[PDB]
């Protein structure tokens, strides 16, 4: 009605008008006498009162918009119910016409709010709820229509009420997201882990460095043994899954026992380091072996997910085409039989997607997958309901139309999910696994030929065609994310040659082999051409992979130096590093802003922070191929230089913590010193992993950049741990006391002097907090 | 005074002037045609561009102020060093004069920034730092003066440079806080006080009360697991503290594991939750058990903080009197020994104060405590150096005078701190703990008598006298917050009887028992009189407590938005309001049975029943509450009435028999306190857009569902509090000779 809602708005415009005047005058008097102290304060005083008036206006105006949205919502709500309860195709057509515009208005208003919502989690939630409503309003029409023509088909009634229950859910979803408030901030350190197993594993990597002998960790925290069993129970779901390879099952099992035995050897060593004076070198080595075994298990889980994407995401619409054919031939029992096959495969698809989510630290990507999965789950029974309807009336024109509507809808939604799962998995890993499975399947295909097994030939060729088609699709779509040029050309020629030349010849050879083995007695067949055409599928895929990973020198310790090859890395690999180095620069700029307000003369901690910041950046510039480190011999010495400086900073941090009487402030500082020791150890293990090189065609290639990815990740983590130390080191030094016990020091070693008030580094510290 | 900023600042004023015009016109055209869609949007986009221009101005102007502050700072800096290095009482006096104003200016500018700093921690550093700076600039003067008069007293030089060092530390502290970055660990910063653990616990309760998240739980398990482990980190400091009782240590430990296991059972109800619309049944039971376990832990932390105030605030100047006596007798070794004891006790005092701060939601009380604590911290080594100086020259009259000035200053500063800690702790809690400790100490005192333990008798009697004296002090001052009436008088008669009659007789019995036992055993005294006098201490404190308790303790148009709610959402509310009416009708049937109409236990139940119904009628929404500002005041009206009913229930608690009814009555009073807090969260969490600011997500319809649920739970908790006190209310009325159960209400003085 907006009788009071838009009445307060008029009054709010007056205050903005009044304050605006008072501002103009105070602003004027200041401009004429700008050296005036008082006239200036009056103009600030004015600007503040102007700001309150303006914000109270904009806030009030935004409430007005929310209300307006909720009224449009109740309109579309009653519309959908009126559409559902329509009794004649007349009264139905009337409603749909009156409603369609009301849906569009609502959609626009919804889009607007979506933008004003700060909570990024809800912005995608609103977009989902809008899109669902947008899509099903027409479907509900066609559905509740059919129910009016064939009133005795329970299959239609069920399907209609399903789309309606879906729509009403979306309407509430819109309402729910529309009222999300107010200001949120997602953590960058520590955060954010989308996967429950991904989070658990990363959390455990932080708990191992802390001493569990203490009464603040034994009687007060869940034991490392309990935490690890929560990981193992998660890794168990991955290994015991139906879609998991028996070869991979035994790898996770082996890694779980390996990560378990690595903890017992660490727990027995924490008893040995009870003195905690000089940190045991036997203990530091036990922490290193522990942090390595967590990494190894993580990598096994990654590949375990990759095997699922390779095996379950090929020829996905096959059960549906079979179910639809049984529905077309009006076989009332065959549909019900193929419906349970179709539902089981959809459940397998969902399972593979959820597994992929569990190990992904891509919070955003994981949400899209889970959203896409839940939509597939809701769509599945609706597809089955359309098939059952067609099975009862295979001649009915509407049953043929509805089936086709859900036929293209299911294919579309399976596509949305597979692309979402492709986004949370590495293309490199996918290609390496695809290649391994193609080789295996082509080998099985040729053995089927030699064993005169027509069944095996057709089923192995089906898996090859499906996997080969999926590779072309994942690579083509990935090529869209890159600037067209020399790189994207070769990668697309390779994909076209596979799909347009290699795959068609392979298909023809399979066809001919099956044909020549079907007619009795076994007719002549050129096994040479068959073997050659199969060998080509593997060669085709291997070349696509060769192109995606192609390390080239220009644009228009074998081979070169470790930093030169890093600069020459493929545009695909060069992108992932640039993203991680940018994420590191974010944490690097935080240190520079902190270390600049301090004066060192005087202070060793802030000197060690700068020295570490320097060497830390050389290692990230080596992965960029622009660093002064020429070989892995320079990188290992750089990881040792930060380890020496990280230990010197650990020494100075413990002394300030010892002189600190307040155990609350002391507790924070010592924790960030444990963080430094962990990421110091994690950077030395990242310098040990060599950037391996592979090739078959001749031209050398680097498969995966996870070894370099983890070095930037451990550096960014150390950069955050050092800034939070320098910060806490000062807070503890303000509580500093006259030592009369151990260690004796009346005057502190490090002097916390503030830098002189300077014009230019002050205007740069504001621009750092503004961005 | 940099001019680049003064130049930029004018240009900024121009954009604010230009935008201001464009705003005036768009605003004008709208006022003449307010029903206009387009003209309105033009006025909004204008207001947005006006806002950017205005904030760009205010930000730039605030940089100018920060710089200006840092320049005043370098001035005061060099001043303090020039004051130290003064060679004559001439130049010294010259400097102090030139500096004193420069210190005042700096102090003002500092105070300003303090206000603009967002995160409270920084705001405390600023306050503390400014305090030390303010206090020691004069002390540095008198100190560096003495050195000039007695150049061969190394003790003075040491003291002076310590003051200088502290002062320079405060200056850097000011500088450091002044440049406080608004976002550390992705804006986890509270901005609103008081305690870090108090804030953490309250934010965890909000993140669990209004958090259905019907689409997916992407950040549900990682945020709450990080928040609970942050709370457990704080509770560990409370439990592992030296001044903590081993009995209390095991209670916090037990409550941490209890609040941890309560979260796993809640998360498994959310782990096995895929695509569910509401699933409110049985899931709310796991939310309820979770919200109770957070209250139980906080309740344990509260009492833990209370045990520290009871024990550590007994003897405060005793180590100092001992240290001063060794100094007076010129014993440097003795001083150095007692200096460590004195410093350790001061550190204990500080520790108890900081702990109390961590659980206080009193942002302003907490600041005074932290300020007072930091001043004690700075004062402590200066006291020790005055003692060490006197120890070397015990005949030195200046050393005697300085000792006395520092002694008086310590005593006053310790009193300021303890009164500040008394202000952030509930008098009720203090008295309940004081009572428990008195009983324990009197019991130890009598056992000491029976075991002919003179040491124990003197030591236990010392603790009793000290605790009793502290109770009188904490109650007496507290009474200077009320006006004369039957309340204040009865509290004060009880306190006088303790101090003037009970305590003196107890002291005499202790004295006589020690005198007799220090002569020739056994029984040269009357154990009966001793036992009787000790019990009377407990009875006296118990009576003070009873006396203190019998008292009467004194987002716009959101309802419109509630009326336009979806029919699926509106159906869910109608169901919950019907479930509430079920519990409402049970109360109406129970309250109509009472003999008295004028007694406060019935009128509070009816008053709460009334306000409780207005909040459920707002969610319909046709309630008399216009918006969130009326709903927050309604949640505080039931909180005030729920606390008045808690005082009535505790005063009547000793009149219900079989002890199982006392366990039950007190249990339903803790149910009321929980659901009054639960209802307060639901109203407050809604108001996050109207005023700055917020930390995590909150939805209107989700907060509404939790509000009806917390109102239904409170309607059941009030009906079971009244039902468990039908006979106990009539027994108390007959006990005092009252016609009807009535509590007096006295308002604040001045």
């Amino acid at each position: 009605e907006s009788q009071f809602l838009k009445e307060e708005l008029v009054a709010a415009v007056e205050d903005v008008r009044k304050q605006g005047d008072l501002m103009k005058a105070a602003a004027g008097e200041f401009a004429d006498d700008p050296c005036s102290s008082v006239k200036r304060g009056n103009m600030v005083r004015a600007a503040r009162a102007l700001l309150s008036a303006v914000t109270r206006l904009l806030i009030l105006a935004d409430m007005a918009d929310v209300y307006k949205l909720l009224v449009q919502l109740k309109v579309v709500e009653d519309g959908i119910l009126k559409l559902r309860n329509a009794g004649n195709e007349q009264d139905l057509g009337i409603q749909y016409k009156a409603l369609k515009p009301e849906v569009d208005k609502l959609n626009i208003m919804a889009a607007k709010r979506q933008q004003e919502l700060k909570d990024v989690g809800h912005r995608d939630q609103m977009a989902a709820a809008r899109g669902i409503l947008q899509k099903n309003v027409p479907i509900l029409y066609t559905a509740s229509q059919a129910c009016l023509q064939h009133p005795d088909v329970a299959a239609y009634k069920a399907n209609r009420d399903l789309i309606y229950k879906q729509l009403q859910q979306a309407v509430t979803g819109i309402s729910n997201a529309a009222q999300a408030t107010a200001s949120d901030d997602a953590s960058q350190h520590q955060g954010g882990g989308g996967g429950e197993l991904a989070y658990a594993l990363n959390n455990f990597d932080k708990q191992i460095i802390v001493d569990p002998l203490s009464f603040s960790e034994e009687r007060f925290r869940p034991s490392l043994e309990e935490r690890l069993e929560s990981i193992i129970s998660g890794a168990a779901l991955m290994a015991d899954s139906s879609c998991t390879r028996d070869d991979r099952r035994e790898r996770i099992v082996a890694e779980c026992n390996a990560v378990r035995q690595a903890l017992q050897d660490l727990l027995s060593e924490y008893m040995g380091n009870a003195g905690r004076k000089e940190r045991s070198d036997a203990l530091n080595s036990a922490i290193d072996k522990m942090t390595k075994k967590t990494r190894d298990l993580r990598r096994q889980l990654r590949k375990a997910v990759m095997d699922h994407v390779s095996d379950s995401f090929l020829e996905t619409n096959v059960p549906l085409l079979v179910l639809i054919e049984a529905a077309k031939n009006g076989n009332e029992k065959e549909v019900k039989e193929y419906a349970q096959v179709f539902r089981e495969h959809a459940n397998k698809l969902i399972e593979v997607a959820n597994l992929a989510c569990s190990i992904s630290n891509n919070e955003e990507g994981v949400k899209l997958v889970r959203m896409s999965a839940s939509q597939l789950e809701a769509l599945c029974p609706q597809v089955i309901n359309a098939a059952l309807a067609l099975a009862a009336k295979p001649q009915s024109k509407l049953a043929q139309e509805n089936m086709d509507l859900f036929k293209e809808q299911w294919e579309k939604q399976v596509r949305v999910l597979t692309d979402a799962v492709d986004d949370i998995t590495s293309i490199d890993d996918f290609l390496a696994v695809s290649e391994n499975h193609i080789l295996e399947d082509v080998n099985k295909c040729v053995i089927a030929l030699q064993e005169k097994d027509v069944d095996g030939l057709d089923r192995t060729a089906g898996a090859i065609r499906g996997r080969a088609a999926r590779v072309i699709h994942v690579v083509t779509s990935e090529m869209d994310n890159y600037e067209p040029g020399v790189y994207t050309e070769k990668v697309l020629e390779a994909t076209k040659l596979l799909s347009n030349t290699v795959m068609p010849r392979f298909t023809e050879q399979v066809e001919a082999a099956v044909e020549a083995l079907s007619s009795d007695p076994a007719q002549p067949m050129d096994e040479n051409e068959f073997i050659d055409a199969s060998r080509l599928v593997y060669d085709g895929i291997r070349d696509i992979r060769k192109a995606v990973l192609m390390i080239r020198t220009p644009e228009e310790i074998a081979g070169q130096s470790a930093r030169a090859i890093m600069a020459q890395l493929p545009q695909e690999q060069k992108a992932k590093i640039a993203e991680q180095v940018a994420s590191f620069q974010e944490e690097k700029s935080k240190l520079d802003a902190e270390v600049s307000k301090w004066d060192d003369s005087g202070n060793d901690i802030i000197v060690l922070a700068k020295q570490m910041c320097m060497i830390m950046m050389e290692m990230t510039d080596f992965t960029r191929g622009k660093g002064p480190l020429k070989n892995t011999s320079d990188v290992i010495s750089a990881a040792k230089k930060i380890a020496e400086a990280g230990s010197r900073m650990d020494k100075l941090g413990r002394t300030i913590a010892d002189h600190c009487p307040d155990s609350a402030c002391k507790q924070d500082l010592l924790a960030y010193l444990q963080r430094i020791a962990l990421y110091c150890h994690q950077l030395n293990i990242c310098s040990k992993v060599k950037a391996e090189v592979q090739n078959l065609g001749g031209e050398l290639v680097v498969s995966g950049v996870d070894s370099a990815m983890s070095l930037i990740q451990a550096a960014k983590n150390l950069m955050n741990a050092v800034v939070q130390t320098v910060k806490a080191s000062y807070v503890a030094s303000t509580k500093y006391q006259k030592s009369q016990g151990m260690a004796s020091l009346n005057l502190p070693a490090v002097s916390w002097k503030m830098k002189a008030p300077e014009k230019k580094p002050l205007v740069k510290r504001e621009k750092q907090d503004e961005t």
